[PDB]
């Protein structure tokens, strides 16, 4: 019928993945509409056109990514990550469009944005530097009222100003000198806020880790942020396969996230390690096999993740790479660890046209 658009294609993925995650037809319809509205003008962009901006949200510049988070005894939790300002003619207008999208969501669900407002001069200046201005992740909760997380760029004024930007953000969010509790890293790729019916900020600091080793990974967190060193080393080795025991992971950098949630607290209560598994496998069959091992090690079934990949695309996992972009092990104080698979939309990753060569 009609040519596929970013909206129709990513919407189809949201619907099929949402059903795999056990969401109702009603909730899936609600969230498909939320994603279309979040994409704004680019939702109508035909997939036959080049990607609208070189968004760094995914390798092929699709401005949508999905995730499924597995907790023992819990239904799978689905998120969608979007860049609402995708297709703006400048990073400044990208940020403004991103902020408008978050405020529209706030007027709909009436979550508090005071914590975001406290940060906007730091993260949305004029002449911003890449690679992002504002991304939004929506947790697709039963009942149609999502969790909203906003991702901002500590390097917006240059990498040299990243550390000072994170320290000032945490101070403004009532976390004093929490910056000094963070482990050594190579960079600060994101600061994120979890927004809801709370005014108490939930602040997340991301660190880049170049050439990470299993031992160094074991030292990024303390017991009181939900993971134990042996679980972190086991996960590192399972996820990384050949990147393991070779002088440090040798593909794109690993990341950690440090969650500050207790009011006034100078120490994080949550820790996540992200491994870019797509750089360390022959194909998505191997990524799926490693994800299945991690899930089994944390007491969870993996059949939903097998259905999730088929929901994304009809492609055999073994016939490409990148459908599973990252795997993560997520700890929170006094909670069972969570395993998360980040799933690529691949809206711009197409089989070339079939035209047989006949001599």
């Amino acid at each position: 019928m009609d040519a596929s658009t970013l909206g129709s294609f990513t919407g189809g993925q949201l619907r099929r993945l949402g059903s795999v995650a056990g969401l109702s037809r009603a909730d899936v319809e609600t969230y498909a509409q939320v994603l279309t509205d979040a994409l704004g003008p680019v939702a109508q962009r035909p997939l036959s056109l080049a990607p609208p901006t070189r968004t760094f949200l995914s390798d092929d510049h699709t401005p949508v990514e999905f995730s499924l988070s597995f907790r023992p005894g819990a239904a799978p939790a689905m998120r969608v990550l979007v860049e609402p300002g995708c297709g703006a003619t400048s990073l400044a207008d990208n940020g403004r469009a991103g902020l408008e999208a978050v405020r529209t969501m706030a007027r709909r669900w009436h979550f508090t944005t005071d914590a975001l407002d406290e940060l906007l001069d730091l993260f949305l200046p004029p002449a911003p530097q890449g690679p992002l201005a504002l991304w939004c992740a929506l947790e697709l909760r039963p009942g149609g009222v999502p969790g909203v997380k906003v991702y901002l760029n500590p390097a917006v004024g240059g990498e040299e100003r990243s550390a000072a930007t994170v320290r000032e953000a945490l101070r403004r969010l009532g976390h004093h000198q929490a910056f000094d509790s963070l482990p050594q890293g190579s960079g600060y790729p994101f600061l994120a806020l979890d927004l809801g019916n709370w005014t108490e900020p939930r602040a997340k600091v991301y660190l880049r880790h170049d050439n990470l080793t299993a031992g160094r990974a074991a030292r990024l967190s303390r017991t009181d942020s939900g993971l134990v060193p042996t679980a972190v080393e086991g996960f590192f080795r399972t996820a990384a396969g050949p990147g393991s025991d070779a002088g440090g992971l040798d593909g794109r950098p690993a990341q950690s996230c440090h969650s500050f949630t207790d009011p006034g607290a100078e120490r994080p209560s949550g820790f996540t390690l992200y491994i870019p598994v797509r750089d360390y496998v022959r194909h998505d069959g191997e990524a799926l096999a490693r994800a299945s091992t991690v899930l089994h090690h944390h007491g969870m079934d993996a059949s939903v993740l097998h259905r999730a990949l088929a929901a994304l695309t009809e492609r055999r996992p073994e016939d490409g790479v990148g459908l599973i972009a990252y795997l993560a092990l997520a700890g929170q104080r006094d909670q069972p660890p969570r395993v998360t698979a980040y799933l690529s939309s691949e809206a711009y990753t197409v089989r070339p046209p079939v035209v047989e060569l006949v001599p």
